[PDB]
């Protein structure tokens, strides 16, 4: 509970192989220290023999130790002042260019706002080092009885050119003169906010007050459930269709599902260090950390269990059951489009602006962030067909005459209620056309033709299942030709996004395992058990996922196709929240091969 999980939670994630190694020390000097000889049982010249080898070992790691960290430090600042020269390079050369225009000054100012990241997290990398190097010379010093520790700290340490080297701080006085005179037209305030780094990563604690908020949301919504289960015992009618109610309510639950997931995901990511931050491009003096995820979800799902018992319950006679779902979704879509400044308006208008690059998507250039949301929608796609369901039956099948709405005593239609499909692959398609734009970009045909016949297998999917089962409903003759043509197109797809899993998305299954068999050569996670659970996990919940997919747009098993999917979209749900962590812990290891801990702002 000291600086050993200091170190691990102040430590840069892409630098970690770089820093002290605390705790191989700590653990030499403990065996050193366990399997020591008797002090008279044994020599005593055997005993000082021990303790010298020991202790020659013990600075032969220290020095090798002090040689990576200066050889990593001298690259860095190498590499920062090249950065300096470049920027410097850069803003002469607009500013003299001056005498659009602001896209050049935004540009500029992120760019020498990335630039001051890195410098402090180099004199961070700096600090925690010398104070590594510090407490693990005391706890040799103690654990020896000697004073060889001190010895070596002032001899070797305290020379070494990473802690006498007061080079960053200049740079660091030299980008804050720059951007405040050239950029900001003196107001030193308001560049030293934008510039100013706030302790970041797993370093800071949420605010008592969303924690608090958090747990709030949370017991409101436990006891809302109890009271909807006990409510929907012995409170709803036993002769009206309740599926209507169950297929309106069943997006909302998927969503505040993803959310929850979402930020355990995000929990998940902060504590192991894949850092999100960096792969979504968010800028890393502001952030949402799990307790803002949590608490927006514990909101969204206060406000379901409102609705629903709302519905069984029938509160106020003049209104009637139907405004409920709508005032529900009509108050989601007002959250998210919240013009004013309040509840996490960056976050929205971010999450709004990604929705507009992704819904329009052979247009703009393919990130991460319009990557994962287009690829979060295949599994949230059960609230597209809730929400046509909705439309329809609210256009098409609701009665506005009574009061008694969303639960009518028996009707029906031909189906549910062709654009029951079309809202299938919205999502497949978008990630469709956003790989055929990643291929026209990169001119690189493997990673981005390949993963578009992904989304091409669940075309043809769809398609085949919807055309077998109006061939079978009207009881015609090819439709045994086309049941076989969607079994092979289900196994087909099913092998193809389970083998993109694994492989490419997770990078598991590789040639270079070693001793972490079947998995990648380094894994983030702790456990290894997680890892062949995730695999496990995803085999199951990958194949009855197409079978979801193929019994949403079709008409055979009518009464059973609402239970399957049902009880099949919050595990897709979490087939998906599973698949994030392993897909962010794939891209964070790229970031770590080449040491990058800041976005390489262009400016143009």
């Amino acid at each position: 509970m000291k600086f050993a999980e200091h170190l691990s939670a102040h430590i840069t994630p892409e630098w970690r192989k770089q820093y002290i190694q605390y705790e191989a020390f700590k653990d030499m000097l403990y065996s050193a220290q366990d399997q020591a000889p008797s002090v008279e049982v044994t020599d005593e010249d055997t005993v000082k023999r021990y303790f010298a080898k020991f202790e020659e070992k013990f600075f032969q790691t220290c020095e090798k130790e002090l040689a990576k960290i200066n050889t990593f430090y001298s690259e860095k600042l190498a590499e920062a002042q090249r950065r300096f020269a470049t920027l410097q390079n850069e803003l002469q050369s607009s500013l003299d260019a001056q005498k659009v225009q602001h896209r050049n000054i935004k540009d500029l100012k992120l760019a020498f706002s990335e630039f001051y990241l890195s410098l402090i997290l180099l004199q961070n990398y700096q600090n925690l080092n010398f104070t590594g190097f510090r407490k693990i010379l005391k706890k040799h010093d103690k654990i020896l009885e000697t004073s060889r520790g001190a010895d070596w700290r002032v001899a070797h340490v305290e020379v070494a050119p990473f802690y006498t080297c007061k080079k960053i701080n200049q740079l660091i006085s030299e980008t804050e003169a720059v951007v405040t005179n050239e950029l900001e037209d003196g107001d030193r305030q308001k560049a030293m906010k934008r510039l100013r780094v706030p302790p970041l990563g797993a370093a800071q604690p949420a605010p008592a007050w969303t924690t608090f908020r958090v747990g709030l949301f949370c017991g409101i919504f436990i006891v809302l459930n109890i009271t909807l289960v006990l409510a929907a015992v012995f409170k709803l009618e036993t002769d009206r269709s309740i599926w209507p109610l169950i297929r309106i309510y069943r997006g909302g639950f998927l969503l505040i599902e993803f959310l929850f997931l979402l930020g355990i995901n995000t929990y998940g990511w902060r504590q192991a260090g894949v850092n999100h931050v960096l792969i979504f491009e968010l800028n890393p003096r502001s952030n949402l950390s799990h307790q803002h995820l949590f608490e927006i979800a514990g909101f969204l799902g206060i406000l379901w269990c409102l609705s629903l018992l709302a519905c069984f319950f029938a509160p106020i006679s003049v209104i009637p059951t139907y405004v409920y779902p709508l005032a529900l979704y009509g108050f989601m879509v007002f959250f998210l489009i919240n013009p004013t400044k309040t509840f996490y308006y960056k976050s929205r208008f971010w999450l709004l602006k990604l929705l507009f690059r992704v819904f329009t998507a052979p247009f703009h250039k393919v990130g991460f962030a319009d990557f994962w949301l287009a690829d979060q929608l295949n599994s949230l796609s059960v609230i597209l067909m809730d929400l046509e369901y909705m439309i329809c039956f609210y256009s098409l099948e609701l009665k506005w005459d009574e009061s008694k709405g969303l639960l009518p005593n028996n009707s029906e239609e031909s189906g549910i209620c062709g654009v029951r499909a079309i809202v299938q692959c919205i999502p497949a398609w978008l990630r469709f056309i956003q790989c055929l734009r990643r291929y026209r970009d990169t001119k690189r045909a493997f990673p981005h033709l390949v993963n578009a016949g992904k989304y091409s297998t669940t075309f043809f999917m769809v398609t085949f299942a919807a055309l077998y089962s109006t061939h079978k409903e009207r009881g015609h003759s090819d439709t045994m030709v086309f049941f076989y043509l969607w079994i092979v197109f289900y196994i087909i797809s099913s092998c193809y996004t389970l083998i993109w899993d694994l492989k490419m998305d997770w990078g598991l299954f590789d040639k270079n395992a070693g001793e972490n068999t079947f998995l990648r050569e380094e894994i983030v996670y702790p456990q290894k058990a997680y890892y062949y659970c995730a695999i496990i996990e995803d085999v199951i919940l990958r194949f009855a996922w197409t079978i979801q997919i193929s019994i949403t747009s079709t008409t055979l098993l009518p009464h059973s196709g609402d239970i399957i999917a049902t009880v099949f979209a919050p595990l897709e749900v979490f087939r998906r929240f599973v698949w994030n962590f392993f897909r962010l812990e794939n891209e964070h290891l790229n970031n770590c091969g080449e040491f990058r801990a800041v976005r390489d702002i262009s400016v143009a």
